[PDB]
């Protein structure tokens, strides 16, 4: 979950002001002040808007796009900027961050 608080009450609704709820329980701790959105371009042409934070392993990335897009991990590969991503790796290592985009291809193995 995403949405913006007005932290500072100008009245005034600001960018800095895009707080992330990973956990979905209705709250942001000290943990999802660091929380961004990644861009994921996938083949059919639909971009997926990822929640994740820098500690996140590319595994867990994928986990992620198996929430919101029905595919299985295992039919999962990622690319940024050329280097592609192992799953025990993450986002952090790659210096992955808010606002970059990931390419999902297809993993075909053998
Ligand atoms: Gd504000
Ligand atoms: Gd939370």
């Amino acid at each position: 979950g995403a949405g913006y608080i007005d932290t500072d009450n100008d009245g005034s609704i600001d960018g800095d002001e895009l707080y992330i709820d990973t956990d979905n329980d209705g709250s942001i701790d000290g943990d999802e002040l660091l929380a961004m959105q990644i861009f994921v371009k996938t083949l059919t042409g639909k971009t997926i808007t990822l929640e994740v934070e820098p500690s996140d392993t590319i595994e867990n990335v994928k986990a992620k796009i198996q929430d919101k897009e029905g595919i299985p991990p295992d039919q999962q590969r990622l690319i940024f900027a050329g280097k592609q991503l192992e799953d025990g790796r993450t986002l952090s290592d790659y210096n992955i961050q808010k606002e970059s985009t990931l390419h999902l291809v297809l993993r075909l193995r053998g």
